[PDB]
């Protein structure tokens, strides 16, 4: 067993709050905001050794990242940002920082009851996206 044991599995998006405002703060354009905001992605989390993989499948785009905690990697996000990402485990919460164009956003993923709660933060604007097991 390992730390991420309660994160592993397939998760389906069940609610979203403030995601359009979060996307605006990130700089996402109108058309991408409309189409991306409609999507109801799944999140598939798996662990193999020290490598964590998070896949997101949706009608908008399919993305996948694999990474080792604390080790920076390149990520092309669903909205086509080329970012430098570092993901760590802080007190049981996966903390994902993305840097690009002098900007920064943080995505936190944590277990709460039977939910996986994803909090996306950009300059004082937060979006909460709640997932439950598929
Ligand atoms: O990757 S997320 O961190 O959510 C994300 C973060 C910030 C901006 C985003 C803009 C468009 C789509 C996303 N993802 C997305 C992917 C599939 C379906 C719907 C939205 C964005």
């Amino acid at each position: 067993g390992h730390m991420c044991d309660a994160f592993v599995g397939t998760w389906k998006l069940v609610s979203s709050e403030n995601f359009d405002d979060y996307m605006k703060e990130v700089g996402v354009g109108f058309a991408t905001r409309k189409v991306a905001g409609m999507a109801k992605p799944n999140m598939i989390i798996s662990v193999n050794g020290d490598v964590i993989t998070i896949k997101s499948e949706s009608t908008f785009k399919n993305t996948e990242i694999s990474f080792i905690l604390g080790q920076e990697f390149d990520e092309v996000t669903a909205d086509d940002r080329k970012v430098k990402s570092t993901i760590t485990l802080d007190g049981g919460v996966l903390v994902h920082v993305q840097k690009w164009d002098g900007k920064s956003t943080t995505i936190k993923r944590k277990r709460e009851d039977d939910k996986l709660v994803v909090e996306c933060v950009m300059k004082g604007v937060t979006s909460t996206r709640v997932y439950e097991r598929a």
